[PDB]
């Protein structure tokens, strides 16, 4: 029989180990001939593993690099204008690609070119609140000051928009072993640890959701109109740059000024982290000084996007996609997960070459330039934005399948839980101790919901991965699924040189077992997403969800009670929607159980539950934020990567309590609570009987 | 048999007469209670028609009326500070109405309170290119000044806005004989001329479709967040009022400075023509005074909403839908075509009672205060948006049957020109000297295409009326269908208190044929439209307008050949989407004749059919118009009732000649064209076959 069970058996943990060694031998920066050169080969590939088409999707965009000749580091000079102490020009290689060429040195990709000079201010995490905590407790003024940040807690992004908003004139990040040093572990090459000169590469833009920085709204094809750099999406203002712990050390030793507010300030380093400005006694007179001389640069990129054309529906589009460009090796991320995307193509044309289709379209994607911004997904997205909100049904995103080795993560809109939950109870555990018992029990008992009981917890979804463009800009119901540790912060080598294949197959997953869950698990939602009759959506789940963030965010704003008194702040259309959405989403799940042999019934219902998560779409977009549209959930506007729930109006609240105008600032509460209440009963009105 | 044949026999002239009596007898201002009565009326007897649901959906918005207590009018002052003549407080009522209350008097609706007191400028239609050659040729200065000018030729909100721009402190709009007297035909009561007591009503807004001033995007209910007045949407700043020819005549008879430029700036009055400013000689010391102390109040308005439930796609919609409010008596504008709408859901209904269903659902809509801004259709478009735009199929407006008695005229999509060809050959023509043929060829014998023999004139769609929000914003296929005189000024009698059934039934239609017509060509068109199996959609008949549209606009361009070449400005990739757009459609074409029995490739291709008006949609909008999101038309930035064909880059190149900075100019140009061919390629494949 060509049923779930036939896919899922035919996935190998040995294919998937052949494929990860596969793509991760030479570095595949997006926008390197390397990088295109295995878009070539996965393009041939999945045409013989029997995909109908097979095509590149390119684009030209916005990309940044060092300069090779003339590199960026970090000095601490003397009052003579002697460097004194130079950062690191690279990190140490490997053992055994000690001679591999075109590894990218650490850098800050999109930082503008700089030599700032100045005094050092030490802002923990760089988060919003360690700068209140700074400028408002503390006193302390960064303006004209180079910030030092630890990695960590937030996207790196959102630690640069708050360094540049305080006045910095750079930023140096940095990652603290408190952090990215697990207790009892050996560094890298002896265990999974990051060394003292390992380094996190990464971008730094806040392009809130808008794609390459030049084309927002478009796709930056052969014709595009492009913007001037000085009206670029997202870019920095201020040089910044990353350092390891050995570098971190030498500058944070000499720190004076004020001590650590508290212990929470504190990494695990032989420095005092005092909070600066500059150093002490003695070295008052030296600085610290950047030299960036990266360049922004048009290149292109290229997204594979293969098709299995639907038996039944073909104009309904399931999608699996992940990139495939990595900062060097990319042994986790992304090739981690690239591996099992290519074994789930494997799979599918194995089932396909026997005369097997999926009921709808499963389209299969290999995106590039995700870590220069999810720039190739989005762009696509751009590109085919009519035919994926008319006709997209779900998006399953396959970045990194393992990030640990503890247990499940899975983060998705309400609309997948139930599916999630079912298919998980039909999948073995891989973790030790639970033999014979299914992932659903392992997950649950590791990861309990912490409401309730006998369920394993699910997160919401933010952004940073290239599902953003298909959630929070089109509306079409997404999600992801991974393993992962014992949240924010990454794993101890995330984006440096020493992620390699044999990180993952020494310490991560000798046996690829732990990968093969995770192409059993995204595998068959797309499996179930592409092949059930009725779409497997349970609208219910979202009713209870808005419950609780209703809850949520009344009780944020009940913290303000005289304010509410005053301008007769009121959240009762929110919650009449929300108990309405549940009456509806009731009524609704009693026709998809006892409707009609009715195609068109079907079909009809089929589209209720498809343009469901689209009716939680906003035109207009979050304020000052048009790319982010869902009104239900959107990346956090402190931490991109968290997701945050009825965010315009946990916006409006946020920090309520220092806006100058307060007349104003509960008015526009009031207009976020009115939108919202207003989405909500729109999207349960698309789940009314139709005519 | 249930067929067209049978829906269209059963609708009757006597009784469109009858309704059109019946909803004239006395005024149906928008908020008022008369209105709500009649709404009443309509949802009732549409229940006993047949429809299946009838609903009132009501919102309060906002409205303008003139002050009972304390009148607007205009006076000429003399230097003492005399009011040596006033303009009327009402017009003269019609004979046998001179005792019906509640008769508002004729006044501009949403004009602030003032009394500016100053001297006129004559600026004759108070288009773009009037203030034009005022300024640039004539060397006069608007500002500070009242400005006089005659409606006709352009939307009169148009007219204000550009006085205001041009610094007027007042405006006021007359009547023209040389506009609304046809030479050789009797004022009413006599004949269907507007007296010299007449006086045009209608609001003076600059919404660019945002409906309720007071709340853009969402709809007006009642827990809606409104807008402050000084941030609400297309209000005027300067007081307006309108007056009849009587009046104007002593207003312009003593006017001085500058003689008009030239013979297109003289009506028909004894009067000079001079642009002024002020009056000559003797009268020099004498200035104009306006007092308008009208008031903006938020008023409840209804909708009524009636469904005819789909046998087969339920969850399709075919609307029909125009207005019932009214300046006054409403006569023609809008009982003529609100009659039309009653009689047309008479014979669906009786169709229905014997058993028969439409294929799709049909809902037909009796809108609120359209004359206040197009706010009723809008505000139900904003609340019931998504299903609008996952299920609308297509709209059909019904106001006004009647404007003349010449021809027909019919404006639409290019989705529908084949739709209105084959039905006009199939009804037969009304017109004297034409019995026995059809009604296609009366009309292309009276209105020939510009450009092909052998077919008649279909124009474009702008705005101005209640298909604005389904066409512009939401990209639904729409068309309207009225009869017309042998363009953009209105008939003699329009928005005055002499539109009366007595002016219909006497000297435009007494025997209700041309209104009989009328109701066939709307009825029939939602017949197909609600009832073919394949929607009656040519999408070749776009490729055609797409290619005129783009040699059009490439011309416009072409008067700058220095700066195309400065500027490298090219219209090669919109010329290629369009060639691409042509080869797609045509490919289509093809497989609709050829498809299989199979009603999901059936659906399938009548949903590529639906969503291809959908994909000329920028969810993005177009230059600070964020609410026309039409990339092929929008109404015209000059003229609201215009439809402008591609008028992003209309409007890039209006007046380039003129910009200060050149270079930003054209990069402009060239974005927009960027705009354009993206968007037309985008839509070209939703109709390539979908995987
Ligand atoms: C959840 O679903 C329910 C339907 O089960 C829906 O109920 C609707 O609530 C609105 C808002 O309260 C009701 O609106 C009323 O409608 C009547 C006419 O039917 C009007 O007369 C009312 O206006 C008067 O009273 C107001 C309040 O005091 C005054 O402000 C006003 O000036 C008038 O005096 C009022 O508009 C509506 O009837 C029901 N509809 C039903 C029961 O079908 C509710 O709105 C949904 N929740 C959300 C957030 O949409
Ligand atoms: C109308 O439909 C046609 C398809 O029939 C479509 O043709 C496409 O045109 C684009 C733009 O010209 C082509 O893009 C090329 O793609 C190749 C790879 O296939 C690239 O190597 C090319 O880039 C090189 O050359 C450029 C021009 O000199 C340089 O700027 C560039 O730096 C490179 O050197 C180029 O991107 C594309 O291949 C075809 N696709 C086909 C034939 O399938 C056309 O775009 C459609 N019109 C619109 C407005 O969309
Ligand atoms: C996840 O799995 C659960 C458990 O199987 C699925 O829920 C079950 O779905 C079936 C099919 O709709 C329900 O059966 C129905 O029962 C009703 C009344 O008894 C009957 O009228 C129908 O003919 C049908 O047999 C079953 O009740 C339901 N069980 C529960 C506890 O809800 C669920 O749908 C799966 N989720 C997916 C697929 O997204
Ligand atoms: C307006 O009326 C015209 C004239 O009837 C309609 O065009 C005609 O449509 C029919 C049905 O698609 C076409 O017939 C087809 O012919 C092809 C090849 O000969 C065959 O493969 C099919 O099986 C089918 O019989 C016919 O050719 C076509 N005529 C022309 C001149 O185009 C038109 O569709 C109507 N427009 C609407 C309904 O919107
Ligand atoms: C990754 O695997 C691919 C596919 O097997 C290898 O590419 C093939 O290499 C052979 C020998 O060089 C050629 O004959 C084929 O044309 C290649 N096929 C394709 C589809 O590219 C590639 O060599 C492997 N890479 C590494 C680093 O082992
Ligand atoms: C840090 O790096 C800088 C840059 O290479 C070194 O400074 C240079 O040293 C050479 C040789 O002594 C001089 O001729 C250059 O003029 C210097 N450049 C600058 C910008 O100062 C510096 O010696 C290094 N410091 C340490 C401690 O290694
Ligand atoms: C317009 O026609 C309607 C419907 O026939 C008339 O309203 C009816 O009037 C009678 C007598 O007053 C009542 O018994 C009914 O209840 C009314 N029906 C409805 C549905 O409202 C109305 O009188 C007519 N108006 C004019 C001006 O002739
Ligand atoms: C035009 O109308 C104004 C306003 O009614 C008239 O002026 C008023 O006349 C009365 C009685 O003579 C005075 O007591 C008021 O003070 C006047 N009001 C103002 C604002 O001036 C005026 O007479 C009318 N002019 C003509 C020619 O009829
Ligand atoms: C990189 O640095 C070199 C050497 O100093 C310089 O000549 C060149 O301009 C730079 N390259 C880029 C792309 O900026
Ligand atoms: C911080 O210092 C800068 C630079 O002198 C100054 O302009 C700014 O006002 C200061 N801000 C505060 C809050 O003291
Ligand atoms: C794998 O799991 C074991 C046992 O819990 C643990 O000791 C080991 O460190 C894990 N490896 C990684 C990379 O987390
Ligand atoms: C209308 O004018 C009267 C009489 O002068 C005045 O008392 C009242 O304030 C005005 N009404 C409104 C609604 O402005
Ligand atoms: C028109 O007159 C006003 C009022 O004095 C003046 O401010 C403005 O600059 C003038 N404009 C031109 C073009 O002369
Ligand atoms: C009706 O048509 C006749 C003949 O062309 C014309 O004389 C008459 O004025 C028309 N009536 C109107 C209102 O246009
Ligand atoms: O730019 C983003 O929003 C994300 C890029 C990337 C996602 P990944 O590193 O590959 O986990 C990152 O977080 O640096
Ligand atoms: O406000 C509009 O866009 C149109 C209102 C109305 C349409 P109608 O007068 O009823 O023809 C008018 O043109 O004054
Ligand atoms: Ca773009
Ligand atoms: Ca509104
Ligand atoms: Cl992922
Ligand atoms: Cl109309
Ligand atoms: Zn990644
Ligand atoms: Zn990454
Ligand atoms: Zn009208
Ligand atoms: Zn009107």
């Amino acid at each position: 029989k060509h049923n779930m069970k036939a896919f899922l058996d035919e996935l190998k943990a040995e294919n998937i180990k052949k494929f990860l060694y596969n793509f991760t031998q030479i570095p595949h920066l997006a926008g390197t001939e390397q990088n295109f050169q295995l878009a070539k080969q996965i393009q041939s590939q999945w045409k013989e593993f029997g995909l109908d088409s097979v095509e590149l999707a390119h684009y030209d965009v916005l990309l940044s690099y060092p300069n090779k000749t003339h590199p960026n580091y970090i000095s601490i000079i003397n009052e003579d204008g002697n460097e004194i102490f130079n950062t690191s020009l690279f990190e140490p290689p490997p053992p055994g690609y000690e001679n591999v060429s075109d590894i990218v040195p650490p850098f800050s990709a999109f930082s503008p070119q700089g030599m700032p000079e100045g005094d050092l201010v030490y802002v923990n995490y760089a988060r919003t609140e360690d700068f209140f905590k700074l400028e408002r407790d503390m006193k302390i003024n960064c303006s004209g000051k180079i910030v030092i940040a630890r990695y960590g807690k937030v996207f790196r992004g959102n630690k640069v928009k708050n360094a540049q908003l305080a006045g910095a004139k750079g930023v140096i990040l940095y990652s603290d072993p408190a952090d990215y040093f697990a207790p009892g572990v050996k560094s890298y090459p002896d265990g999974w640890n990051l060394p003292g000169g390992g380094v996190q590469r990464g971008n730094i833009l806040n392009l809130n959701g808008a794609g390459d920085p030049l084309t927002p709204g478009y796709p930056a094809n052969e014709y595009a109109y492009r913007r001037g750099i000085a009206e670029a999406v997202g870019l920095p203002s201020i040089p910044v740059h990353p350092i390891g712990y050995y570098d971190a050390q030498k500058l944070l030793e000499k720190m004076g000024g004020s001590a650590p507010p508290d212990s929470s300030w504190r990494g695990s380093l032989k420095v005092p982290y005092n909070v600066g400005p500059g150093f002490t006694g003695n070295f008052s007179t030296q600085k610290v000084k950047m030299h960036i001389h990266s360049t922004n640069e048009v290149t292109r990129i290229y997204n594979v996007i293969g098709t299995l054309r639907g038996a039944v529906e073909p104009d309904r589009y399931v999608i699996l996609g992940g990139h495939r460009d990595s900062w060097v090796f990319g042994g986790i991320d992304p090739q981690s997960g690239a591996a099992v995307v290519h074994e789930i193509v494997r799979s599918f044309g194995t089932l396909k070459k026997e005369g097997w289709r999926p009921r709808r379209t499963i389209l299969f994607a290999s995106w590039d330039a995700e870590e220069f911004g999810l720039l190739g997904s989005t762009e696509w997205a751009e590109e085919n934005s009519r035919l994926l909100q008319e006709r997209g049904v779900a998006y399953i995103n396959a970045d990194s399948s393992i990030e640990g080795n503890y247990t499940l993560r899975v983060d998705c809109t309400p609309l997948m839980y139930s599916l999630v939950h079912n298919l998980t109870k039909e999948l073995k555990s891989p973790d030790e101790g639970f033999e014979g018992k299914s992932l659903y029990e392992s997950w649950t008992k590791k990861s309990p919901s912490p409401e309730f009981s006998g369920m394993p917890r699910i997160s919401k979804l933010g952004s940073g991965n290239d599902f953003e463009v298909f959630f929070q800009r089109l509306g079409i119901a997404s999600g992801r699924a991974r393993y992962t540790k014992n949240k924010f912060s990454g794993y101890p080598l995330y984006h440096s040189v020493y992620e390699t294949y044999e990180l993952v197959e020494k310490f991560y997953d000798p046996m690829f077992k732990y990968h093969l869950t995770v192409a059993q698990v995204r595998g068959g939602m797309v499996f179930e997403l592409a092949n059930s009759i009725v779409l497997p959506f349970d609208c219910r789940d979202y009713a209870v969800v808005l419950r609780k963030y209703a809850d949520k965010i009344y009780s944020i704003s009940m913290k303000h009670p005289q304010e509410m008194k005053t301008y007769s702040v009121s959240f009762d259309s929110l919650f009449s929607a929300v108990k309405n959405f549940t009456e509806i989403a009731s009524k609704f799940s009693e026709r998809l159980q006892d409707f009609d042999s009715n195609p068109i019934v079907l079909r009809m219902m089929n589209d209720q539950l498809m343009f469901l998560e689209r009716a939680f779409i906003d035109p207009l977009g979050l304020p000052d934020r048009p790319f982010y549209r869902h009104v239900i959930y959107a990346p956090s506007s402190h931490n991109k990567y968290a997701g945050e729930s009825f965010p315009g109006i946990y916006d409006a609240l946020f920090d309520i309590e220092s806006k100058v105008d307060p007349s104003k600032a509960w008015g526009e509460v009031k207009r976020q609570i009115y939108v919202a209440a207003f989405t909500v009963q729109a999207a349960a009105e698309t789940l009314s009987e139709v005519a």
